[PDB]
DNA sequence: CGTCCAATGACAGCC
DNA sequence: GGCTGTCATTG
């Protein structure tokens, strides 16, 4: 049945799974993790940064079979002679190539920090993720759990997990310190599932040609979003709370000037006290098909009376305040090692077309740089890097569009993205009948949907909706790009074909994600999946591609310069050097720079993000650096 | 009965 | 009166 071996009881015991491990080339670790539920426990462990309630106690090591050998971290030790400084010299040098070496961990990211901040110890061998295999298998399925796991690809060894329910709860069994059972039983369960269970996702992977996608391109991509979230992103309360005071003097002249329309005074955040003073006061029209005070019908009564554009900014603004401003200044924490506070965001990598994004907070959905009538309120102005350094920011130009092009071999696309032209201002220059130098950023942005929405399959009455005409005169302009770009719709077709065919689609690397509903009854449901199809191609290989260009770059980094990995290496063991990544932007790249190495780390992300992919379509990348996220400005290298 | 796609998430507004 | 999804925002 089971067998737990406690390494460190024997000396003799320890020395023989010491000269083993350093044999195997491929092995699993569970990190054991419990919560300090009482001093009296009188457990010794590690403790982990932001739950100080837990402990490390120890880590399970599994190489093949039901046989887990429980390495304790702990101070106490049934053979004295092997002190725990002597575990930590063993433990460090078992997780350190010197020679290929594959270490299977759940929850690799998490447990990689954990080593590094908690440990002392930085992993240095190749990664194997089970829930990223899960996730390159069906990228629409469920984020995976360690009962999930077992319950699919090792369904024999299920009743090891009889007992303990968090085995449904996502986190590693090991890691989740709220269980009442001990972290040794826990880690020694989790490594002999896991190293079992990738043995058979492997074997899922090399049939589905998926092997050197996930160790070439996903778990490398895991490893630069670990030391991203080891880094974090500066952030300014001294700027965060400037803005904050600017857009609550801003509402407050709103809140004033729309009661002295209205004739009293209303709450903003009751659509029925909105709808009285529109519909039932105002006398203005509503809506055909309804008391609706949606964004849609305010902005066709804008034109009307000026409320109703003093109620679309109020929620805008009030959006910014209470769903940026006050997480910010929540999740923030002081860093003593730079000197500086930082929100330190958590990646997620399980996404239906293989983006990253990330959560608590959501750093992308920080708001853009809107207009103000009192100026611009910058929101990423907070963002800002270590004294001495700057935030560089590198983006390809039109990624979707290029690829799209590529994949379509479409001449005219290729042409138009050769040249110089800016494709968005060009639409908003024919659309709006006007030069291209005069288009705003807010017609720009707002022609960068149309362009984008008609290539994914958005129908003539959303688009005259957009565009602001009538349905019929909205389908001409869908009719002109269907034969302006005869290639890019002879793709469009061809990709519904063969979708409905395999019932899925793959991205440039061979990524599959399957859409059932391309032959579903209902033309809802079915043209989703259509749209599913084009968009999953073009933008899942815009995600490899930007995957690839992290990768390349973090090892450049790591080649050019000898200092630390990540702020969190610095942290646990000089003025800080290199660049280090602090936030990915599905097109571009964020890294805080030090001043000295700005021109060279600007060299090395432009180089390798140009050559990631080589394709019928130069990849143009723009660099841009300045003293914060919102303070960027063009730099030529 | 809803026809660009992807994503996170705090409140109005539930059923 | 807690429990969603909805309509904010970003790419
Ligand atoms: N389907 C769809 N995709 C979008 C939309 N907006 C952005 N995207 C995708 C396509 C490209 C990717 C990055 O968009 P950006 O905002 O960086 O715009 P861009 O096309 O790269 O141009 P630029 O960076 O010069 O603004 O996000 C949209 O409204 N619909
Ligand atoms: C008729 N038209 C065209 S073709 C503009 N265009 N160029 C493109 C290169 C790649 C996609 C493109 C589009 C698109 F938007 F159609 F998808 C247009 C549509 C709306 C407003 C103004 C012009
Ligand atoms: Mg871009």
């Amino acid at each position: 049945s089971l067998s737990i071996i406690d390494v460190a009881s024997d000396q003799n015991l320890f020395q023989t799974f010491i000269k083993e491990w350093r044999c195997k080339k491929r092995f699993s670790i569970s990190l054991a993790c419990e919560k300090i539920r009482s001093l009296t426990s009188s457990k010794t462990g590690f403790p982990i940064k932001g739950c100080d309630d837990t402990l490390v106690v120890g880590l399970a090591v599994c190489w093949g079979g039901r046989d887990a050998y429980y390495f304790s971290l702990q101070k106490e030790s049934l053979d004295p002679s092997l002190t725990l400084k002597d575990r930590m010299w063993y433990l460090q040098s078992c997780l350190r190539k010197e020679k290929e070496c594959s270490v299977v961990i759940y929850d690799f990211i998490q447990s990689y920090k954990i080593l590094l901040l908690s440990c002392g110890i930085s992993l240095e061998q190749s990664y194997e993720d089970p829930k990223v295999a899960c996730w390159l298998l069906d990228p629409d399925s469920q984020e995976p759990t360690l009962h999930s796991i077992v319950t699919s690809f090792l369904p024999h060894e299920l009743p090891l997990l009889e007992g303990m329910e968090t085995s449904q709860g996502i986190q590693s069994l090991g890691l989740n310190a709220g269980s009442e059972h001990s972290g040794r039983y826990r880690a020694s369960v989790e490594s002999i599932l896991i190293f079992n269970s990738m043995n058979q996702l492997n074997s899922l992977l090399q049939k589905e040609n998926l092997q050197d996608v996930f160790r070439k391109v996903e778990m490398p991509s895991q490893y630069c979003l670990a030391l991203l979230e080891l880094n974090g992103i500066g952030f300014s309360t001294a700027e965060c709370e400037s803005q904050k005071h600017i857009m609550q003097a801003k509402l407050d002249a709103i809140e004033t000037q729309a009661y002295q329309l209205a004739g009293h005074s209303f709450s903003f955040t009751s659509s029925d006290d909105i709808a009285e003073v529109l519909f039932l006061e105002l006398k203005l029209p509503p809506n055909r098909e309804q008391f609706s005070t949606s964004k849609d019908v305010l902005n066709k009564l804008k034109a009307l009376h000026p409320l109703p554009g003093l109620i679309l900014e109020w929620r805008r603004i009030t959006n910014a305040i209470t769903k940026v401003v006050f997480p910010l200044q929540r999740e923030k924490c002081l860093n003593p090692f730079l000197g500086m506070e930082r929100i330190y965001p958590v990646s997620q990598s399980h996404t239906a077309t293989g983006r990253i994004t990330f959560t608590e907070p959501n750093i992308q959905n920080v708001p853009r740089d809107f207009e103000i009538k009192m100026f611009s309120i910058s929101m990423r102005h907070a963002f800002v890097p270590f004294p001495g350094g700057s935030i560089l920011a590198a983006d390809y130009s039109q990624l979707e569009l290029r690829i799209l092009a590529h994949l379509s071999h479409d001449r005219r696309l290729i042409q138009v993205l050769n040249t110089g032209a800016d494709v968005f201002r060009s639409i908003a220059a024919e659309w709006k009948m006007i030069e291209p130098e005069s288009v705003g950023d807010d017609l720009r942005q707002q022609a960068k949907q149309i362009c984008y929405g008609i290539i994914y399959g958005m129908g003539a009455k959303s688009l005259g909706e957009q565009m602001g005409i009538k349905e019929n005169d909205a389908a001409c302009y869908i009719d002109s790009f269907k034969s302006r770009y005869t290639g890019i719709n002879q793709f469009m077709t061809e990709t519904v074909k063969n979708c409905k065919r395999d019932g899925f689609v793959q991205t440039i690397l061979g990524r599959r994600r399957y859409l059932p509903g391309i032959k579903d009854n209902n033309p809802y449901r079915k043209a989703h999946a259509e749209r599913q199809a084009i968009n999953t191609i073009v933008q899942g290989s815009a995600a490899d591609i930007v995957k690839i260009a992290t990768v390349n770059i973090q090892k450049q980094l790591e080649t050019f310069h000898s200092t630390f990995k990540s702020h969190g290496h610095r942290e646990g063991m000089c003025p800080i050097r290199g660049g280090f990544f602090i936030l990915q932007l599905h097109d571009e790249l964020l890294y805080e720079v030090a001043e000295e190495d700005v021109v060279q780390v600007a060299q090395i992300v432009k180089n390798e993000m140009e050559s990631a992919v080589k394709l019928s379509v130069k990849l143009k990348v723009k660099v841009k650096i300045g003293a914060s996220w919102g303070e960027l400005k063009d730099f030529d290298v």
